[PDB]
């Protein structure tokens, strides 16, 4: 082969499980010896095609934030209220909207007064619920607003008793837009054991954050490319409500290269 | 093939990196060829005892905690402070000790509000500390008190300001016994990069959290095989302070090989 030695090394450099790796260069040989001829120039270009026709139709992917309720569950120190923050301050002084704010977040000591003072900087209210009976007290309490967004509690979500104590509190129907947050720190195999478990549970998109922090991204590659849906938001540092972005297929597939 | 082919199947399964799995079989094969009799019985037995002379001697291992002034840095979201707090309770309630606290995380929002009402759950002092000479003063009036229980800032150390940051605010002498926080869901890659920065910082050992969040310990044996220094603690949960342990190089192996 010749300039798929250097297609080779871009798909290795990358994060990308073995499986794919090699189907990738299977694929680009194949649509290659019968099409056209490649250059040392546009292998990247075709190769980046190729991977972004493994992911869902680019339709799936910036869903922006329409129904009333934006919840927000996922690992453990990802980044689920400091990103709902970066929202809310895009909801309100951006897109100017009625804003209010509801926590799940009970379990962990103090934790709530982390959002407690967020809010009382973007003079919206917020809500406590420790049984779904008041998660919906709290729904009406807000009705006259445009976007409430809710906080959950940071859990493992291997073991399954904590899927269904998410399902428990929280309704989910019509006018919910789920998030699932994820760090793009973590490995793939861990990340594919939980996606496996929110199964049971409806989501709308995918939020990844701290793609500062990573060193490749292919471990994203590899989540979003066997889902259905793609990827709504993904932070991109500490600074609120600034460092946060959104992102396309191709675009996503652009950074990803190394 | 043969007994051996086990050992090839056991290293697949952990995180190992080829270029260990490579050698270890070599290792393996070596010792075998012109040695014992590898009875796919006791073929576990080497492969751990070889994969145990890979990491620093079992005495560069569970370092009790003992200076009077205990630190924790690291990634952001591993377990800093949970783990500060769990080390906090287990001093003072199990071995009877007067605690005292310490904070640099002036940072992140309520991170304050939330260790002090804490603290004073434990009933103990906490100082916060904005410059170097407000924590030099508090770490000179905590100087009657056993131990000292240091919480610091989640800043993304890829931006040497930060390394430095650290460095500056806390001096670093005897009397610290400093812990670097990453956790067992991070990548090989990007952990094998955050331990280079770190090289200028003195650190004693290494706490790794959410063990019981990820699939394989690979990764955590990648980074221990090219250190000087091992694990302090390892964390299994979020329950204070119970989820909390020490383990030996041997010990962390045989929860590598299943
Ligand atoms: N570099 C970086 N750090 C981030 C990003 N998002 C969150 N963090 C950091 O990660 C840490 C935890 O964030 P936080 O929002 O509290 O996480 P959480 O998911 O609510 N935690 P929990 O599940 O415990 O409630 C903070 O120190 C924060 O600065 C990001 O995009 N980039
Ligand atoms: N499953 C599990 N979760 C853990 C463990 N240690 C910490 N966590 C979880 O990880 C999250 C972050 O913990 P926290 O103490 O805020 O981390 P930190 O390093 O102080 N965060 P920051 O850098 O943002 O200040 C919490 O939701 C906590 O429950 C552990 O051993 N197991
Ligand atoms: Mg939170
Ligand atoms: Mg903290």
């Amino acid at each position: 082969p010749e300039p798929l030695r250097k297609a080779e090394k871009l798909l290795q450099e990358t994060g990308i499980k073995e499986s794919t790796k090699t189907n990738t260069l299977k694929k680009l040989l194949r649509f290659s010896v019968e099409a056209g001829g490649l250059t040392e120039e546009n292998v990247v270009g075709k190769l980046q095609e190729i991977l972004c026709d493994m992911l869902p139709s680019a339709d799936k992917w910036q869903e922006p934030i329409h129904s009333k309720y934006i919840v927000l569950f996922g690992s453990t120190g990802a980044g689920k209220t400091t990103t709902l923050a970066k929202l809310a301050a895009i909801s309100m002084l951006e897109k100017h909207k009625k804003i209010a704010f509801i926590t799940t977040d009970t379990y962990r000591i103090a934790a709530v007064e982390q959002l407690k003072t967020y809010a009382e900087l973007l003079q919206a209210p917020l809500e406590v619920c420790y049984t779904k009976e008041e998660f919906q007290q709290a729904k009406e309490l807000f009705s006259e607003y445009d976007h409430v967004f809710v906080d959950t509690a940071g859990r493992n979500f291997k073991d399954p008793q904590y899927i269904d104590e998410l399902k428990e509190t929280i309704p989910f129907e019509s006018s919910i837009q789920s998030f699932l947050v994820l760090s793009a720190t973590a490995k793939y195999e861990d990340m594919k054991h939980i996606v496996k478990r929110f199964s049971s549970v409806p989501v709308n998109q995918y939020i990844f954050t701290k793609i500062d922090e990573t060193t490749s991204l292919g471990s994203v590659f590899n989540i979003l490319a066997e889902s259905k849906i793609g990827v709504g938001f993904m932070t991109n540092g500490q600074n609120v409500p600034e460092d946060i972005q959104t992102v396309s297929p191709l675009g996503f597939v652009r950074m990803l290269c190394r």
